[PDB]
């Protein structure tokens, strides 16, 4: 009963990958929080079971298909289906680990995994770094056959680990930022998988830190300001919101508000 | 030739108004030179006397007239005719005395004060500060009555220094600021004039460092916060052009934008 987000690397195009992010985004956010022009997920703090998750069903050439649980609160991917198995990332806590027994209810086999989703840790099982997995349409078609066969045996942990990293980026990541979306397209369009770059990664690494940044700045201005890299990977310095506008389309709740506070 | 904008407080409404308002700004900027949202005035460094100045012809129930002429670099009225004489402010710098010979070339008797026709002098000559002179259409009517009289010996100075004040503020700044010609629409739509509160007051006197604060800005965060008060007196602290973007429609060059520098 959490909604559904259907999308396919079988003949996916820039538009088809456009649409999924964008119904992605609407079901992640409300439309209750926008902060300069930018909204926010919805704070985990009182939030109901019944809206906390959203299923994104992947499927791909190969004619299988999985579903991937997200916690609209952050974005996270906290599990996933495929067929008669679900298996969930290590919760943080035990709230998460309460929350997500609401999810795939029917699956006959339930399995927790003992590592957490974090990218430092997929990385260390995956034996790579983000910088040298590939990102674009074959890499996601590839990782929906990895999950799929993981419960009978097909897959290796460091493949699934890099599977998770491809498909936390390319629908978590693309999601939480128009930039790293567009970086999606640009591969989609042209068929051609690469390792992201610095700009991607970086926008990764600092999504939790600009989220907080923009909402506690002083009507826009951060105290402090934030090191991004470009994708040559040479510095790039945040002092504002109005330069993210364009890059980041959705931020985990930090604060609320504060007063309109006009002139 | 240069252009003309022309306004009367005779039935003037708060669509007459804006209209007028809406009018000059459109003469004084181009639109070549925006930065966050807000628009700047020509730089005078290369202006082409040509481009240099607009005329208000302003008209009142009494069907008296007088053409006040401004700078088009900051909005300054720099002098005005009436009839068969025109009278300048005491230009600040050779060029600038210069520049005021193209204007009312054909006018019989010309003048230039030995005064500037800055608020602190003006205050000085009128005998009263701007909190204590009242704005509106009623005292506009009666401002251009003062000026059109003045050659005749009608019109003692400190009337003549109160009229420019009013005219100043109820042009000049009303185009600088939207905030301002807001609070000239409410007198109007009332017919009630009053005095400029510490909120227009204090804008008035921070147009030209508002004006370096966007342009010199990070990203808008600005390097140190300005402080403006509200109409009860108490502060309002300014870190950051989106605040200002209701509040501001022009400002005076003060540097080159950076580059785009886009992420």
């Amino acid at each position: 009963q959490y909604p559904i987000i259907n999308f396919t690397t079988a003949g996916a195009t820039v538009q088809s990958y456009t649409n999924f992010i964008r119904a992605v985004r609407g079901r992640l956010t409300t439309g209750a929080d926008v902060r300069h022009e930018i909204p926010v997920l919805p704070n985990r703090v009182g939030l109901p079971i019944n809206q906390r998750f959203i299923l994104v069903e992947l499927s791909n050439h190969a004619e299988l298909s999985v579903t991937l649980a997200l916690d609209v609160t952050n974005a996270y991917v906290v599990g996933y289906r495929a067929g008669n198995s679900a298996y969930f990332f290590h919760p943080d806590n035990q709230e998460d680990a309460e929350a997500i027994t609401h999810l795939f209810t029917d699956v006959q086999n339930r399995y927790t995994f003992a590592f957490g989703g974090n990218y430092d840790r997929l990385e260390q099982l995956a034996g790579n770094l983000r910088e040298n997995i590939e990102l674009g349409n074959g890499p996601l078609e590839e990782a929906i056959s990895a999950l799929y066969y993981y419960s009978t045996g097909g897959t290796q942990l460091p493949t699934l680990a890099r599977s998770f990293i491809i498909c936390i980026q390319m629908i978590s990541d693309a999601a939480r930022f128009q930039y790293i979306e567009g970086e999606m397209r640009t591969r989609i369009r042209y068929n051609r998988r690469s390792a992201p770059d610095p700009s991607v990664i970086t926008l990764e690494n600092s999504w939790g830190r600009l989220s907080t940044a923009i909402q506690e700045s002083n009507q826009g201005a951060f105290a402090s300001p934030i090191q991004l890299q470009r994708r040559n990977g040479s510095k790039f310095s945040v002092y504002d919101v109005s330069i993210l506008i364009p890059i980041i389309a959705l931020m985990v709740y930090r604060c609320a508000p504060p007063p309109s506070s006009q002139f």
